[PDB]
């Protein structure tokens, strides 16, 4: 009977965004869970208070539907999950096996969190309207509710990931979910061929790929990064399952199929990729509704693809835009940040300022 | 010693959005300038008064400065200027031949009115510093100044330019600055042409063009649509200027010079114009300052090429958009709409909603 307290403290934190190098260190030298252990104690429990508070503080008209009061529920209880800790000592080999088995129970509990929530929008929509206003206040809503979720998994993977069991492999190429080297292309390629093989299935015709790098300082070597390859697998996908709906369904009394072209520009600061496909366009005027929650609510279905991959774009300040040409094509890019010293965690928080955007 | 008076009454109308077809028309068959005389003795004094409105509510350190101080003074001028055609009666050849006289002082005593403003933006920089929020509020403030400028001067050169004296030529291609059957393509290749010169000059290099039309629904058909041709002129030159200094400058010590590309795409609702360059690009983060009054104050100069560039674009409900691969190059979209119905003036106006953007 004391989850209102707790939310109402740890609301009193900010969170703490980290840096790639940081989360690099964590897991490498320093990691011991201990150190991690101590962190995540205190980390958790103001990300999750932080997102919570928010929450409580939305009309009671959403409040009270049947999603959100049911997700609002798991993260309550996760809360009170992590707070069992807080008291205990880290010397106990067996007081952190319980953190990461806490941890692991904590993350499955919110894996149908996208589609719970959606059903809430549903809702709404039939409830009460979609007007510009409602829309507005759901996708600010939305975005931060999710990007929140973003990071509080990032932590738990690198956490339970880093500390599998004992260090046998003592020295590895990634940590945890982080790849120190990863190969760009590789992720376009595989993302490419995930997709061709959806494609092939549905619609038994599918577009091809070139991929391009322009590597501005070092013309010919491969373009290498410090990133969450299954976050850049994510946005690629989502991106390749939209460029071929679009190229093959707009060629269907055609025999030509054109190819989805990808270039990956590394310059002094952006890492750029590039995704260009003929499939048609899209006006001007709707594209600003294909990132909304409400709007957009096989190989496509619901309407969480782009949004959410804005999203990871976002996570290490990096963006994913979109520009179409009606009556030809559309270019979809993702901008990563190509130094990992600016690479930092984009965290929504709680304040008199976040406030007043839901008035 | 009236003129706050007028302002305050005409300051109680909005201003009338004219369709491109009513533009058509109104040179057309309605066409004598009692017509057009009996609706721009209302409707200019109501835009006047809009924009004089909104200056006056301007922080008094801006609206004591010379640059804002001066300026006024001309609005203030104008107004009066137009006023004494209130009572006047329009059968009389006399009286509407005054009416034409009078918008043709009107029009060149505004026309420094850019250089003028850009005075009082380098001013307040040094008086106040440059911050975020002094940038939002001035930027507010320019884009529909501006904006209301355009539109003024716009149903000023079409009743001055149709009524020149007699129907002499009686059927033109063109009514006033409009052109019913515009082929875009040969307006890219003058505004091409021209910054080519001064390239030329200034470089004695210079990249080439390449034009590529998509007729979506017409495969081989040229690319026409009604528009004001001077309008898109002055974007396209714009950017080509832009264009051309990057690509020369970011390929001094390579004797390659890679051309530049311009795309001209008609859809069923937007008619796309896409500039491509290879001049290096800029970093994502950069580029939200191009179009900014505050942070941009040969071929280049000033900083007001881009955004003015954007309001002529958005004059017609259209658009101006800036996308880079930094390492690379740039992509530079202009955004019209495909039919004269969808035409319609885009113009600002006072409210109680316009007046708390300045809180
Ligand atoms: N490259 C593209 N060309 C044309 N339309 C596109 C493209 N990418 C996305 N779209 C449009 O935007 C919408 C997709 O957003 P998304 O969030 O990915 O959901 P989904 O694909 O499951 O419908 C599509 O439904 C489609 O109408
Ligand atoms: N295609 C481009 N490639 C690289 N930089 C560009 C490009 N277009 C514009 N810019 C940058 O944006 C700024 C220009 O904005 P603008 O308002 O046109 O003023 P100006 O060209 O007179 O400086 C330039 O000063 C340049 O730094
Ligand atoms: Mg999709
Ligand atoms: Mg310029």
């Amino acid at each position: 009977g004391s989850a209102p307290k707790y939310i109402e403290h740890f609301s009193k934190f900010s969170p703490s965004p980290l840096s790639m190098k940081q989360f690099l260190d964590f897991g490498s030298s320093n990691a011991c869970e201990k150190t991690s252990f101590t962190f995540l104690r205190q980390e958790l429990p103001v990300r999750l208070a932080n997102i919570m508070k928010e929450i409580n503080l939305l009309p009671d008209r959403v409040l009270s539907t049947p999603s959100v009061q049911l997700v609002q529920s798991w993260y309550v209880q996760s809360l009170l999950d992590i707070m069992e800790f807080l008291d205990k000592d880290p010397e106990d080999h067996r007081t952190l096996s319980q953190f990461t088995d806490a941890l692991v129970t904590i993350r499955n509990r919110h894996n149908d969190v996208v589609p719970t929530m959606a059903q809430g929008v549903l809702e709404y929509k039939d409830t009460y309207g979609d007007d510009p206003v409602s829309n507005q206040n759901i996708q600010y809503f939305l975005d931060r509710f999710y990007l929140s979720r973003i990071s509080i998994r990032m932590l738990i993977n690198q956490h339970t990931l880093i500390f599998d069991g004992s260090t046998n492999p003592a020295h590895p190429k990634h940590i945890g979910s982080i790849d120190p080297n990863c190969n760009v292309s590789e992720v376009v390629k595989d993302a490419y061929d995930m997709a061709k093989l959806l494609c092939d299935k549905y619609y038994m015709a599918s577009p091809d790929l070139e991929i391009q790098e322009i590597n501005a300082a070092n013309s010919k070597q491969p373009i290498h990064m410090v990133y969450v390859p299954s976050h850049l697998y994510h946005m690629l996908f989502e991106l390749f399952k939209n460029a071929m709906r679009a190229t093959v369904e707009s060629h269907e009394s055609s025999l030509i199929l054109p190819p989805i072209k990808v270039m990956v520009a590394l310059g002094e600061e952006d890492l750029s990729i590039k995704m260009s496909d003929r499939g048609g366009g899209v006006p001007l005027r709707k594209i600003e509704r294909l990132f909304s929650y409400m709007y957009s609510t096989p190989l496509a279905g619901f309407g969480y693809g782009l949004p959410i991959s804005r999203l990871y774009a976002k996570y290490f300040q990096g963006d994913l835009q979109l520009f179409s040409m009606e009556g030809f094509g559309t270019d979809a890019v993702i901008y990563l940040k190509a130094l990992s010293t600016d690479s930092v965690e984009r965290l929504p928080v709680y304040n008199k300022s976040a406030w007043r955007h839901y008035q």
